[PDB]
Formats: C-alpha cells, sequence, structure tokens
C-alpha cells in the first residue's frame, strides 16, 4: 500500500507515539506485515487476508481467547493493540487490519544455527501444547478447514494437476510424481484421529521456527507468534511441522539442493524439548508416529507448494515465478533423507521416551 493508505490506517488504532514510518517487514506468506516506526514504541501492522482467513470475526475471537488466557496466567503473548474506540481489529475500506505491540529485545531464526536453539525450541512448542491443553476443541473453532488434513490437501494438489492452469507441470513431472506415488501415506493421522487411537488436541498448526521469538541477552523463547491457526488437531500436527522447517540445514527456499538435509542432530535437539515439557501427556500411538509426522508434514506442506506452482501462486507469498517450486523441491529432498534415516530417527525417540 501506499504511504498516504498506510498512514491512515495507523490512525485508527490507539498508537503511543507519532508516527515515522510504517515498512514492509518480514518473512509472512500470509498476511500482510508492516513495521511502524513512531517517535517512540514500535508496532507491528498487519492486512489480514480475507481469501485465507473469510471469518475476520471469528478468527479474532480466537487471537483474543489466547492472548487474554495467556495474559491472565502473566505470560508474554501477542498484544493486541485496539482501535481508538476499543474493538480488536478495523475494517478499513474493504480491508481488514491489526495491530500488535513490537515484542522488543526479541531475535528469531529461519535455520537453526546450533542444537541448543532448537531445543529451547522444543521446550517452548511443548509447552505451548501443555498450556492449550486447557482449552476443549469447542472453544477454539476451526479458522481453516481440513488444514492438515492431509488426504484433502491430495485432493486439492490432485485438481491442481489436472487442470494445469498455466501449463507448468510441464517441467515439474518429477516432483508431481513425487507425491502422486506417496498417496497411500497420508492418512495416517487422520485415521489414528477418526478411530480415537490418536487423541484431539487444542494445537497450534504452524510451527515454524521462525515462530518463537527468543530473548536477545538469554535466548530463552520469549513469546509464540502467529497464532491464527490455534485450533483442534494431533500433537503429531505440531511436532511433525517444526522438524519439516527446523530440522533442515537449509532454507526453506534454498536453491542448492546439495546444501539441502536432514539433521538427525537437530532432531534429537528438538525431541528432548519437546518431549521433555510433554513426557506426562503423550501416548504410545503418538510417540510411534513421531518420527513419522516429520515426513507426512514435510509432504503436505511441499505438496500444497507445489499446487500453488501449478495454480500460479495464489496461496503463497512469492519473490519470483519459480518461488513455489524451489520450495516444493526443498520439502522432497528433506523427506528423501528422512526416508533414509527413519531407523535413527526411531531409535532417537525411543531413547528419549526412555531417558
Ligand atoms: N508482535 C510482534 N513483534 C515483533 N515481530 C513480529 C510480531 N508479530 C510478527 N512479527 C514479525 O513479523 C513476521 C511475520 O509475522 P507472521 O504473523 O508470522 O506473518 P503471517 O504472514 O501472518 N504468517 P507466516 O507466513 O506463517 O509467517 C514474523 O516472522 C516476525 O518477524
Ligand atoms: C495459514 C497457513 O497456510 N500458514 C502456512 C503454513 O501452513 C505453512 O507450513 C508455512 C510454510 O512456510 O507457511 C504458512 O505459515
Amino acid at each position: 500500500e501506499s504511504n498516504e493508505v498506510l498512514f491512515g490506517i495507523a490512525s485508527h488504532f490507539a498508537l503511543e507515539g507519532a508516527v515515522t514510518g510504517i515498512e514492509p517487514y518480514g518473512d509472512g506468506h500470509i498476511n500482510t506485515t508492516y513495521l511502524v516506526t513512531t517517535d517512540g514504541p514500535r508496532y507491528i501492522l498487519q492486512q489480514m487476508n480475507t481469501s485465507i482467513f473469510p471469518d475476520t470475526v471469528n478468527l479474532m475471537r480466537n487471537v483474543e481467547l489466547v492472548t487474554s488466557t495467556l495474559k491472565a496466567q502473566g505470560k508474554e503473548t501477542l498484544d493486541i493493540v485496539p482501535t481508538t474506540s476499543g474493538a480488536t481489529w478495523a475494517e478499513i475500506d474493504g480491508g481488514a487490519w491489526r495491530v500488535y505491540k513490537f515484542i522488543e529485545h526479541t531475535v528469531s531464526y529461519n535455520l537453526v544455527p546450533n542444537p541448543d536453539v532448537f531445543r529451547e525450541a522444543g521446550s517452548a512448542f511443548g509447552d505451548f501444547q501443555n498450556f492449550l491443553s486447557e482449552f476443549d476443541a469447542s472453544q477454539l473453532t476451526e479458522t481453516i478447514a481440513h488444514f492438515h488434513d492431509t488426504p484433502h490437501r491430495f485432493e486439492d494438489f490432485k485438481a491442481a494437476l489436472a487442470a494445469d492452469k498455466l501449463g507448468r507441470a510441464a517441467a515439474c513431472q518429477p516432483e508431481i510424481d513425487f507425491y502422486l506415488s506417496h498417496a497411500d501415506q497420508y492418512a495416517v493421522v487422520m485415521d489414528g484421529l477418526r478411530d480415537g487411537s490418536i487423541p484431539l488436541r487444542v494445537t497450534h498448526n504452524d510451527t515454524k521456527l521462525n515462530n518463537i521469538l527468543m530473548d536477545a541477552t538469554t535466548g530463552k523463547a520469549r513469546a509464540i507468534i502467529d497464532l491464527d491457526t490455534i485450533m483442534p488437531g494431533s500433537m503429531l500436527f505440531d511436532f511433525g511441522d517444526s522438524i519439516r522447517f527446523g530440522a533442515s540445514t537449509a532454507l526453506e527456499d534454498e536453491k542448492d539442493l546439495s546444501k539441502v538435509h536432514f539433521s538427525t542432530e537437530l532432531f534429537r535437539a528438538y525431541t528432548e524439548g519437546f518431549v521433555g515439557e510433554l513426557r506426562g501427556s503423550i501416548t504410545a500411538r503418538e510417540a510411534e508416529l513421531l518420527p513419522f509426522s516429520g515426513n507426512l508434514l514435510t509432504m503436505e506442506c511441499g505438496m500444497r507448494f507445489l499446487a500453488d506452482y501449478l495454480e500460479g501462486d495464489i496461496y503463497f507469498a512469492t519473490k519470483y515465478p519459480e518461488h513455489n517450486l524451489v520450495r516444493t523441491r526443498t520439502q522432497i529432498k528433506l523427506v528423501q533423507e528422512m526416508e533414509q534415516k527413519a531407523s535413527e530417527t526411531r531409535a532417537i525417540v525411543a531413547d528419549i521416551m526412555e531417558a
């Protein structure tokens, strides 16, 4: 948006300083995020993506419930800055906008620099699972249906493939055939949720590493952000998605595949932190599926990148025409290595579950 438009939006909110700038900020793919600089405090301004989250009222109800529950336990979280009339968000000229306080003195990572950082991530999301267990499913309505319903995602992928709107399929047959060949593997968690062998839990559902802000001095997790997808699911969605993003030796959009590897050392570090917090609640069946949850969420995310490529990049923000194909390729490479290391990761979980 133009400066005039953005400064107008900012005037709707109860900011505590004169605005000096509003500039696009961050590595988010979904909403449109801006850093608001003032003569004092900083803020994050977001235009919510209503094509992805059409029910803005229900989304903000969830975010308000979660954050207010955290605040009422004295725990740092996203602090909604209300409109000047007290609302949690504003509809302005056909757009939905919200503001959060900028969480100060933090660092975050798109790539794990050392195992200790990833262990801390495990602890943070493991702790968040315990926190979320205080809610029953009925209090937090789904903001996106079938969100980690991988067979449903696969139906969407197949439709995108058959349509082949842009004629992009010709150049990515190996990637396409990887997802088609693994069709048999996509239902394991959904089947377990449906038959009761996997507990339905309230989960975060987007547990990539850069959704944890860590303190710049202590290195400890300060807050979990990106709260839009909190809804019922399986623990395995949170665990798997964390491994997908954070157990890689490379960025999600690394162009050089020779740099992309699945690290069992990082897998171990995360699992130590995560299971360390959840040892009391994790069932036998959940533990059995911990390694495969990595494969599953990486395949789901990968297929979603490739479907989006085939559809002309309507879902995820991209920086260049082939960006989503570059992204799907890293996810495939990762899964190829998770398959190769399946015995090793099984052993890691068993070791941790005992000691
Ligand atoms: N309250 C905050 N304080 C400081 N930084 C923030 C805050 N909220 C968001 N950010 C930063 O802005 C980035 C994008 O925000 P986020 O809410 O993850 O965007 P999104 O597009 O809605 N979802 P995603 O594509 O999953 O990252 C984050 O990675 C952080 O760097
Ligand atoms: C609401 C939504 O679709 N969020 C997605 C998440 O599912 C996906 O795993 C990630 C990939 O980087 O990007 C976004 O955060």
